[PDB]
């Protein structure tokens, strides 16, 4: 094409000349330029060919300079200044060039984590109301984000004579020059502003030319130069033009650089993807020698034998097609230009008849050199004349072969035409027009005059020295053995020789050196470290051809003709890698049944070549291969989108299942579904190509209302809502707002475009700091938390990530090479490795020992432009640990259009599942390979799934949509739930299939949910749709608030007319830190360690530690320590899988346990469990599975049969048959023993899935009992009839409290009483007591002791004389139960998939172990004793045991329960059953059923504690609720949820018994929990999963998720409006003390504040006072409900009092913040002190500052706050102890009658004092905790 030249002309000193006439003459093209004051010359010339330039000046010598021009680039010419010394064996410069990585990383959740560590990028977002389209900010899409180039020119060792080092950097016309002095480890970092020489923005990717010169003391005039190329990222295109922000769905394609810039922040550098191979000439068949119809199109045109290739100055490819020389024009047409009369059809593949081509860059002359004719020819006419046989002229040679020892030296010194040649081989023509050629074993020159000479002069055997491995010697010392190909480097102007599998370089200074290949001089032990990526250390296997690109890249052809047929690439850095040609399993030359032609229109590295003979590099950088064996010319091109028949470009995202359509200019037209082919988004533009409308598939249009210049004004949302956009004078988006909400408020750093601040409606301001390079260095939050990023750019780029509040330091190390980008994420000694290879492979090597390898293939629909993960190879650290998953993609085309898109999932060559989409009928067929499962998903005209048609006669699921595409209703047979919406899109009605209607009324931020029973719930909201208050039907108002605190976000819930606050403290990343119950003082502290995983849980006097392995990072230990008692759980793992679980106890009587696990070969499936309880080995339980479905076929002694969705559990003795209805609900259970029916149950449901009828037969001879259930207007259980006779009646409060029941078997109707907080107070005559935290305290004479974690530690009754104590493990599970009546049991959890499931019970009274066996629904069905006894359990639809049968099929126990779980009949009370009502642990003493997180009272029919986490989502999903009610007062039916409407393939598969989790490693296992497990338990399972801190970790996750995706499209199953959710913010935000626009940072306990433009004057006053203060770390407490934080200031308060404009008292600011100035006098440990005290307070948040002058000020305040907290802890502990004595309850210590009386009268006991159990020195957070205090006398 066309190139641009730019250079400077200077004098001797360095002054630019004001008058130089720069001239150039080439073909008919003429031109000249005259330099100005700057001394710069700018010229336009044709690229590729060599151009000579003349310079004219008056008092200076007129000089000429010839240069090799790049094809279509901006050439920066060397500076012009207006020979005796010889450097041989001197050290050449070997620079290490490190470029800043490409911005390929982005965030999956910019709202959760905006930090991209590796590229130091800020990825932010703004959610807008009325649309799912977001506004995205990416800090790399700015002017401030510069391109870096670290050039390490010297190492630790400097050559002795080196004095000066010179540097040159050439980027887009710019020429940077700098001189340095010789120093060890000398480096310079070049910064590019992404502009050209004219100050214009450069888009995409650019090439930099780095030149390093070495000046020696021996010769100061000459400098040893070395040229290297580097890739620099330019400006990213801005598609949306919204003040530096983009629309989430709006993309742009850079057509020139081949980059897909997605609006969501995702950048796809398409040219950096695997290279593509295509056939440009030939059809694999030979043409006739006469060449008939050889003049036409190149593609498919028959060849004979392509032996030579050369690219002309025109861009034409000259083909040495044996007999004829054919020219391929840029128009892709072929014309024969020369016929060689000495070529015969027989000698086509003969090496003796092989000739070589070369193009002269001065004049486009083509030179031919035939080895057989012993001459060199020049083609006369390159257009081809009539007589083609005589279109050549002799350049060199007469035709006769001269003898090796010629006297006249084969005509040297004279004319080339008259001279004689030995055997001419490879030819190359220099920049100056000098012709070079290989003549037998030497290199000969043919100059401009026509005189022949010898460069590498042979026969001088005396001066010849063997080839030096490291140093470079002169031409005279070099001897050549079998040289073939020759080429000139268009960047160096050096000559490259291919000689006996070694490539050598001849510089312009006649210096020879090895560039590629390993000679026998230093073969072994030449290199001790062996394998390396360098070309010098890699041996060449039968090399045949060489080619050099204009960027100095060397390509080497290697052909063995048998199996080795490949093309390798050698980059400027000296690294060698495979470019094309896979290793063929078949012999191409010997084997007759062989095809060595494949891979065309696919990836080059996968393709199989056959005998490559010649290479040539095209103007665009594509490599041409003379594939002689396949009679074709093949092209290895950069991966690029191709213009289709419609003049459009197509790119795709397989992960999002989207296809993007762009016009010829790369402007985004449409987004279609990659599966469905239906339009998802349509983009319309203005005349200036500015985006004005985004129209989705549903008809929702988001209009961008613009100005005539394209300036954005506002967004017109699909609901006709206006979102105001205010762009600043710097061009940056300043404000995003609605008529009520301020969605975003942004400031920028000058005109760089770098986001300085970003605020939301809550007033939360985040501050961003960058370095001079525009890389993110700090992120400061209003919590005072700072995230810091530090870069160290060396041979490897290291980024250090630190947080001010945590010790979780993360470091990312990046090593970029020719083959791969290598990443290492380090957390202490735990190292995770990631490798992103050029072939498209992503390899993860986890610290745990497991490795995952994702492999890319071209997409079947989108082509080579989009690689897809079609293979996944997993490796576990074990004997048979290799696993493999495969996705096989297919297509069906009718009339050139896609009809069917098929995907098949395979494991070890077997089909598991097939997901096929038929575009004609709009159906998605999901089917099994063995006729077991079939599901059809029907899509509507808008491309939305609306109907799910399953097999086995199951009820179909169908959905309704509103006009805007939002889900309107769901239906599954007779069951349906519909909604109606406002004009505002708010739900106004909710209709159920039973006729139940809920109304939703909206009145000024308040919502009123009314039921037909006239029960009313009022939800009061914020502008941000977060709850302020909830009024219950009882008219009791619950209140909530959220506020930014110091180091966390505090969420407060206040019960009605109470100050007993329930607080949930969350970190900035959304992790729980503290759970507080201010009513009694209950606290749970959560700590996170160096691996960013849970490290400690502290509550009361109990400390739970989580130990991780120093190297693997896996959870090794969980240790609970509560004084003397210790409970330790230890794990051993095979990668992330548990293979050993140990239980250890410190207690005297308690027994230990061990569980050994084995896994099935080549899987993640558990094969066996071997238990050892109390050093007594138990029998091994074997697990057998179906390899196609993951179905458990055998477990222990039980066998499982699957038919449709029904299951049969069999043994030689028993058969348990479970029958399910069309809705997947249990309809019949049939338990048979010895071919006789022992138990049968039938369940019948109403339209809504409520149990209406249950028939039960308990025993083979017992009668059948019929139970009928009736529900009230709200679906609450009203009555229960036994054989059509009313037996039970239930009634409820307006709040849903059960206030009337028939207890047990009684006819009597008993009333239940409640308080305003819904806490029970009475059950008939029996009084109940619930504490201020909401926990069960007393039931008449029964006393209950619940700890801070909400676990029952002790329960007793002094009157009835019974006492029960419980012990728990570190994961919150009940470990033991011990009574004063002899009972002592221990519980174990051996099931890895169900960690809350009690699998084994150790009984201390008989020393026997009971093994519990559960069915596929989780219900108990069998038991096995270590004594040899076997029991068979009959369980109901809720998993409640109703009957037990002996080993001989005899009913030994029969239970009858009420609807709420109270036992009224027991045939054998002495037979103790561990599992009770609803599958929990039933206690006959307490009458409670224990589930790991909550306890259930069977007498009251409610939970013993509230689930305060309900408050988190009740605002988003408003519904009738009660904190204590059991299953919405429907205890026999499965809880009603939207999950009952099966709208996803994985959920349909689960129903059919399929367990994809067992066959697809990593696939999510379906959760089988009634009660949600505690945080630490779910965390202990998920901690083995890969972290997501860095960008490479997030890239890996995208690969994992895209591989596990089943359906082509998934619906958003939500019948509620989408709410903008913040991390750790649950409720309506309280006004912050740290105002909007104020920066607040707490680094190592030191406070620093900053101010932005938007900050108010009163907010700046608080900032000024808080600056330079010292925060009392870990010493912040909840005092009288207040979130009090302590600070100290060393100096006088005078300066700060002037700022506050006050002297003393209280002042109220504009925000409402209270400022109190006082001078208190404190008495701490007998020491009196008076100081100034400034207090800042808003609602519960309180910030206190103490002023001092001494250095001990911080230490004195620490001693003051701890003593005050000690007084609070002691005051509370003694009060609680006195209350225990008053109530008649058992105290913490055993007191005598005198001690007890002293406590009752005074409040304290003489000689006794409260001491900390957990030391306050290590646990300062427990300083005010009364539950951490123990009363002891001085005897200890
Ligand atoms: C942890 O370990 C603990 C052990 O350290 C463990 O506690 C022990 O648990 C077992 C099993 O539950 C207890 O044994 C039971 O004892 C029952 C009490 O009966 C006593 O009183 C009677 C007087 O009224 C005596 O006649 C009777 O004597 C019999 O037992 C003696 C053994 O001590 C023996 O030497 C005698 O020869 C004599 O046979 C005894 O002293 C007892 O009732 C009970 O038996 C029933 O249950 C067995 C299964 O558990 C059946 O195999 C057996 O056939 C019995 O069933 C019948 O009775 C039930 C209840 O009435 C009915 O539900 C049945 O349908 C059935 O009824 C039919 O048959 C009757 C005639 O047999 C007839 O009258 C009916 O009309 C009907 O036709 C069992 O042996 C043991 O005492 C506990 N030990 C201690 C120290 O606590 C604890 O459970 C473990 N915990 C966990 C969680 O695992
Ligand atoms: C699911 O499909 C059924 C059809 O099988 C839809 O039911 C129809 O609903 C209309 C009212 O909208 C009634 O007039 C028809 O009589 C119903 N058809 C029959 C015979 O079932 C139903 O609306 C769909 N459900 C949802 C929520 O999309
Ligand atoms: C909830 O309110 C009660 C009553 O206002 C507070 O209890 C009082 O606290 C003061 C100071 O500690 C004592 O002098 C009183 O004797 C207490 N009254 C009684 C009878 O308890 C209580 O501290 C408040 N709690 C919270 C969480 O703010
Ligand atoms: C600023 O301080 C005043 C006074 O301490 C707070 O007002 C008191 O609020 C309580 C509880 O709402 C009332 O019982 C008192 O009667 C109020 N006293 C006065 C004199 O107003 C006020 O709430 C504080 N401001 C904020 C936003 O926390
Ligand atoms: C290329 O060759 C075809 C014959 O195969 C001919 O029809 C066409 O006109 C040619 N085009 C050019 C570039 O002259
Ligand atoms: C920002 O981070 C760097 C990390 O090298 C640190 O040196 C610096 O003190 C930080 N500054 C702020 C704003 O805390």
């Amino acid at each position: 094409l066309v190139s641009l030249i730019r250079g400077q002309v200077v004098t001797t000193d360095g002054t630019p000349l004001v008058g130089v006439n720069v001239s150039f003459v080439k073909y008919p093209k003429y031109g000249y330029t005259i330099t100005r004051q700057d001394g710069m010359f700018d010229l336009v010339a044709n690229g590729g060919s060599s151009l000579t330039l003349h310079f004219e000046r008056a008092p200076f010598m007129s000089q000429e300079r010839t240069v090799w021009l790049p094809w279509n680039s901006f050439y920066a010419m060397d500076t012009l200044v207006m020979p005796s010394c010889d450097l041989s064996g001197f050290v050449r410069p070997d620079p290490v060039i490190i470029s800043s990585p490409l911005s390929t990383f982005f965030s999956d959740a910019p709202g959760r984590n905006p930090i991209v560590p590796e590229t130091q990028v800020l990825h932010e977002e703004i959610e807008v109301p009325g649309s799912s389209i977001k506004l995205i900010y990416l800090s790399s899409r700015t002017a401030g984000y510069k391109s870096l180039l670290k050039i390490i020119m010297t190492q630790s060792l400097v050559p002795l004579n080196l004095i000066k080092v010179h540097l040159m950097v050439a980027v887009e016309g710019h020429l940077f020059q700098k001189s340095f002095l010789a120093s060890p480890n000398l480096a310079y970092t070049f910064i590019w502003d992404k502009t050209d020489a004219y100050g214009q923005k450069v888009y995409g990717l650019s090439d930099a030319v780095v030149s390093v010169g070495f000046e020696y003391e021996t010769c100061p005039s000459l400098i040893l130069w070395e040229k290297r190329t580097a890739l620099l990222q330019g400006f990213e295109l801005d598609p949306s033009n919204l003040g530096g922000w983009s629309l989430d769905k709006h993309h742009v394609l850079n057509v020139k650089s081949g980059i897909l810039h997605k609006g969501n922040g995702e950048n796809q550098f398409l040219t950096q993807q695997p290279a593509v191979i295509t056939s440009i000439m030939g059809n694999g068949r030979r043409r006739s020698i006469s060449c008939p119809s050889c003049n036409g199109l190149a593609e498919g045109n028959k060849l004979l034998a392509p032996v030579a290739l050369a690219v002309g100055i025109d861009g034409s490819l000259f083909v040495g097609d044996f007999n004829y020389i054919r020219r391929i024009f840029p128009s892709r047409n072929v014309t024969s230009i020369l016929e060689l009369r000495n070529k015969e059809f027989k000698h086509s593949n003969n090496p003796a008849h092989k000739y070589y081509l070369a193009v002269d860059p001065v004049s486009g002359s083509l030179y031919v050199s035939d080895t057989n004719s012993r001459r060199i020819y020049k083609v006369k006419s390159l257009t081809g004349t009539k007589d083609l046989a005589g279109n050549s002229e002799v350049v060199a040679g007469t035709g006769e072969q001269c003898l090796p020892f010629d006297e006249a030296r084969c005509g040297d010194g004279g004319k080339a035409v008259d001279a004689t040649l030995m055997s001419p081989r490879g030819i190359a023509v220099d920049k100056y027009g000098l012709m070079y050629f290989v003549d037998a074993t030497m290199i000969r020159k043919v100059d401009q005059n026509g005189i022949i000479s010898t460069l590498l002069g042979s026969n001088d055997l005396t001066a010849v020295r063997p080839l030096s491995c490291d140093s470079s010697m002169d031409v005279s010392q070099v001897r050549l053995e079998w040289p073939t190909d020759l080429a000139v480097d268009p960047m160096d102007n050096s000559l490259y020789v291919l000689e006996n599998n070694v490539i050598l370089r001849i510089t312009e200074n006649h210096q020879v050196s090895i560039i590629a290949g390993r000679p026998m001089h230093c073969q072994v032990p030449g290199i001790d470290y062996s394998l390396s990526k360098l070309a010098i250390h890699s041996a060449l296997e039968s090399a045949s051809a060489i080619a050099i690109s204009h960027t100095g890249v060397l390509y080497i052809s290697e052909t063995d003709e048998k199996k080795i047929n490949r093309l390798r690439q050698v980059t400027t850095n000296g690294e060698i890698c495979l470019l094309a040609g896979a290793a063929s399993d078949c012999d191409c030359k010997n084997d007759v049944n062989c095809n060595c032609y494949s891979g065309d229109d696919g990836y080059a590295t996968d393709a199989i070549l056959n005998s490559p003979s010649s290479l040539a590099v095209a103007p665009d950088g594509t490599i041409y291969i003379a594939d002689l064996g396949n009679i074709r010319i093949r092209a290895v091109s950069k991966n690029r989108p191709i213009l289709n028949s419609f003049n459009q470009y197509e790119a795709a995202s397989p992960g999002e299942q989207e296809l993007y359509v762009f016009n010829a200019d790369g402007i985004h037209q449409y987004t279609l579904s990659l599966v469905t082919g239906e339009y998802l988004y349509n983009f319309t533009y203005s005349s200036d190509n500015d985006v004005t409308e985004v129209m989705d598939s549903n008809g929702n249009s988001l209009k961008v209302r613009r100005d005539a210049s394209g300036m954005p004004r506002h967004l017109l949302m699909p609901d006709n809502q206006i979102v105001t956009l205010a762009v600043g004078t710097n061009g940056g988006l300043k404000l995003v707002s609605t008529q009520t909400l301020e969605l975003g408020l942004m400031t920028y750093n000058g005109n760089s475009g770098l986001l300085a601040t970003k605020s939301d409606e809550t007033g939360w301001t985040t501050f961003y700091d960058y370095d001079h390079e525009g890389r993110l260095t700090n992120v400061t939050r209003p919590t005072g938390v700072v995230t810091s990023l530090h870069r160290e750019m060396e041979k490897s780029i290291t980024i250090d990530i630190e947080n001010s509040n945590r010790d979780d330091d993360v470091t990312v190390i990046t090593n970029l090479s020719s083959v791969e980008a290598s990443y290492t994420v380090v957390q202490d000694q735990v190292r995770n490795s990631y490798q992103l290879c050029n072939n498209g492979t992503l390899r993860v090597m986890y610290a745990n020992g497991m490795s995952i390898s994702f492999h890319s293939e071209p997409h079947v629909l989108a082509g080579t432009v989009t690689p897809t993960i079609g293979r996944c190879n997993i490796s576990l650290p074990m004997e048979n640990g290799l696993n493999s998953i495969e996705w096989r993609l297919r297509k069906e085309q009718i009339k050139g259009k896609v009809t069917v898109f098929g995907r098949k999932l395979r494991v070890h060559g077997r089909n598991l599942l097939s997901i096929d989409y038929d575009r004609n009928i709009r159906t998605e067929k999901i089917y099994d390979d063995h006729r077991k499962f079939t599901l059809r998903i029907i899509y509507d005209q808008l491309g939305r799934p609306f109907l799910w048609l399953p097999s086995s006669g199951l009820a179909a699921v169908n959905v309704s949509y509103f006009f805007n595409g939002r889900l309107a209703g769901l239906q599954r047979g007779a069951m349906s739930e519909r909604t109606d919406i406002d004009k505002q899109g708010r739900i106004i009605s909710r209709m159920f299939a039973d006729g139940k209607v809920w109304s939703y009324t909206y009145l000024e931020k308040s919502m009123v949910l009314l039921l037909q029973s006239q029960r009313q719930y009022i939800f009061e909201y914020d502008s941000s749709d977060r709850l302020h208050a909830v009024t219950m039907p009882s008219v009791a108002r619950h209140s909530m608030s959220t506020h930014t605190s110091v180091g966390y976000i505090r969420n407060i819930y206040n019960p009605p007319e109470s100050n007993a606050s329930v607080i949930f403290d969350y970190s900035d990343d959304g992790r729980i830190l503290k759970t507080s119950f201010l009513g009694t003082g209950r606290q749970v502290f959560y700590k996170y360690g160096k691996l960013s995983k849970l490290s400690e849980i502290v509550y009361d006097s109990t400390a739970v530690t989580f130990g991780y392995d120093e190297t693997t990072g896996v959870l090794k230990m969980v240790n609970l320590q509560s004084g003397g008692f210790s409970c330790t759980i230890r794990y051993r793992k095979i990668g992330p899988l548990v293979d050993k679980q140990i239980y250890r106890f410190s207690e005297e009587g308690m027994v230990n346990a061990r569980f050994d696990y084995t896994y099935h070969d080549n899987s993640f499936r558990i094969a066996s469990i071997k238990p050892i309880i109390s050093e007594t080995p138990l029998p091994v339980d074997l697990y057998r599975y179906d390899e196609i479905s993951g179905k458990v076929e055998h477990f222990g002694k039980f066998g499982v049969i699957y038919y449709d969705i029904n299951q049969i559990i069999t043994t030689a003795v028993m058969t348990l048959s479970k029958h399910f209805d069309t809705h997947g609900r249990i309809k019949e259970v049939q338990y048979e023993m010895f071919r006789s029916l022992m138990y049968w149950m039938t369940v019948q449901y109403d339209s809504m899935g409520r149990v209406t009828k249950r028939e039960l037969k308990l025993g083979p001879y017992a009668n059948t009992t019929k139970y009928t259930y009736d529900y009230d207007g709200d679906g609450q259980l009203q009555s229960v009839a036994v054989n059509d006779r009313p037996t039970w009646r239930y009634s409820y409060d307006l709040n849903g409290n059960l206030h009337l029941l028939n207890p047990g078997n009684s006819v009597r109707l008993m009333p239940l009483r409640y308080d305003l907080r819904d806490r029970i107070t009475r059950l008939g005559d029996i009084p109940y007591k619930i504490d201020d935290d909401g926990f069960l305290c007393q039931r008449g004479s029964d006393v209950f002791e619940y700890n801070s974690k909400g676990l029952l530690t002790r329960a007793y009754n002094k009157a009835n004389g019974w006492n029960v104590q419980y012990r728990y493990d570190g994961l919150g599970r009940r470990a033991s139960c011990k009574t004063n009546l002899g009972h002592h049991l221990q519980y174990f959890y051996a099931d890895l998939h169900n960690p809350t499931r009690v699998t084994h019970v150790y009984n201390h009274s008989n020393s026997e172990i009971t093994s519990l066996y559960y069915d596929l629904q989780g219900h108990l069905f069998a038991m096995e004793s270590s004594s040899g006894e076997e029991y068979y359990v009959a369980s109901d639809n809720t998993g409640t045991p109703l009957a037990v049968f002996s080993i001989n099929g005899l009913m030994i126990k029969q239970l009858q329960y009420t609807a709420y779980g109270e036992i009224y009949y027991d045939s054998n009370p002495d037979f103790q059953l561990v599992i009770g009502f609803h599958g929990g642990l039933y206690d006959p003493l307490t009458k409670l059923v224990h589930f790991t997180q909550r306890d259930y009272d069977v007498l009251a029919g409610r939970w013993t504690s509230p689930d305060y986490t309900m408050w988190k989502n009740i605002g988003r999903e408003p519904a009738p609720f009660n904190l204590y009610m059991f299953k919405s007062n429907n205890p026999l039916s499965n809880e009603l949820d939207l999950k009952n409407y099966v709208t996803d393939v994985k959920s349909w598969l689960v129903m059919f018994g399929f367990q994809l989790s067992n066959i697809i490693p990593g696939f999510p296992r379906a959760k089988m929990y009634f009660v949600s497990p505690p945080y630490e338990l779910t965390e202990s399972q998920a901690c083995e999963n890969g972290q997501l801190i860095t960008g490479v970790q997030q890239t890996t996750e995208r690969h994992n998720q895209a591989f596990m995706a089943l359906e082509g499209q998934v619906i958003s199953k939500r019948l509620h409006a989408s709410i903008r959710e913040k991390a750790g913010h649950w409720f309506a935000t309280s006004t912050p003390i740290i105002g909007k626009g104020i920066m607040f940072a707490v680094k190592k306990g030191r406070v620093t504040t900053g101010i932005s433009s938007i900050a108010t004057d009163d907010s700046r006053k608080i900032a000024s006072v808080l600056n330079s203060a010292h925060y009392l770390e870990k010493m912040h407490y909840s005092i009288e409900g207040k979130d009090t934080h302590y600070f100290v200031k060393i100096g006088s308060a005078d300066s700060d009092l002037v700022t506050l404009a006050m002297t003393s008292g209280r002042k109220v600011l504009d925000s409402g913040v209270n400022v109190t100035v006082s001078q208190p006098t404190l008495l701490i440990n007998g020491r009196t002190r008076r100081f100034t005290n400034i207090e800042f307070q808003y609602s519960t948040l309180l910030i206190n500052i103490r002023y001092g002058l001494t250095a001990d000020t911080l230490d004195e305040e620490k001693a003051r706050v701890l003593d005050q907290a000690r007084q609070r802890a002691l005051g509370s502990a003694w009060a609680k102890e006195q209350q225990k004595a008053r109530d008649g309850r058992e105290g913490s210590r055993v007191w005598t009658d005198g001690e007890k009386q002293q406590l009752l009268n005074t409040g304290r006991v003489q000689g006794y004092e409260g001491y900390y159990v957990l030391p306050v020195e290590q646990y300062p957070e427990l300083a005010d905790s009364s539950s951490n205090i123990q009363f002891l006398r001085q005897n200890e």
